[PDB]
C-alpha cells in the first residue's frame, strides 16, 4: 500500500516506449511525456533527513496517480525525477494533466520532523511524440523543456516547441 512501490523501474522504459511508439505510429494516436523534477529535493533531503524526503516522494507520487489513467505509465527515473508516459492525450490534455499535477503539489502542505512548513513544487517538461522512431529523442526534448522550466524559476510546466528558425 506504500504508493512508492507502485512506481515502475526505469529498466522497463525502453521496452514500454518502443511498444507505445510502434502503436502510435500505426494508429496515429497521440503519445506524450512528462519529465518531472521535485524542486530543491537534495536541499530538503539533507536539511530534514531521508524520512522527510520519502514522505515528499509519497505525496508527490500520489499526485501523479490521482491524475493519470490505467493506460498511462509512471516511472521513477532518478533520485528526484519522474517520467510519466501519457497515451492518447492531446497536447492540451497533456498540459492540463501536468498543471493539475503541478498545482496539486504546490498546494500540498507538509511539515518537517520539527513542525516547520516545507514548501513543495515541481518543474515539468512536456513533449508530444512526433513520429521520430527513437524514444530517446522524445525523452531528450522533454528534458530540454524541463531544463527551460528550471531556468525560468521552477514550479512550472514547459512544453517543448520547435524553433521558428
Amino acid at each position: 500500500m506504500d504508493v512508492l512501490t507502485k512506481l515502475l523501474n526505469r529498466r522497463f522504459l525502453p521496452t514500454i516506449f518502443k511498444r507505445e511508439i510502434a502503436h502510435a505510429n500505426r494508429t496515429g494516436t497521440p503519445l506524450s511525456v512528462l519529465i518531472i523534477d521535485v524542486d530543491k529535493f537534495k536541499e530538503i533531503n539533507d536539511t530534514w533527513g531521508h524520512n522527510t524526503g520519502d514522505e515528499i516522494l509519497r505525496k508527490v507520487s500520489q499526485a501523479f496517480y490521482d491524475n493519470v489513467r490505467s493506460s498511462d505509465y509512471v516511472f521513477r527515473y532518478g533520485g528526484d525525477e519522474f517520467i510519466i508516459v501519457l497515451t492518447e492525450a492531446s497536447e492540451n490534455e497533456t498540459l492540463r494533466t501536468a498543471e493539475r499535477i503541478r498545482s496539486r503539489v504546490e498546494k500540498t502542505k507538509l511539515k518537517a520532523a520539527n513542525g516547520e512548513d516545507i514548501a513543495l513544487s515541481l518543474s515539468i517538461g512536456a513533449a508530444m511524440f512526433n513520429g521520430h522512431p527513437d524514444y530517446e529523442r522524445l525523452i531528450q526534448i522533454a528534458d530540454e523543456a524541463l531544463y527551460i522550466a528550471k531556468r525560468r524559476g521552477r514550479n512550472r510546466v514547459e512544453l517543448w516547441k520547435a524553433s521558428l528558425l
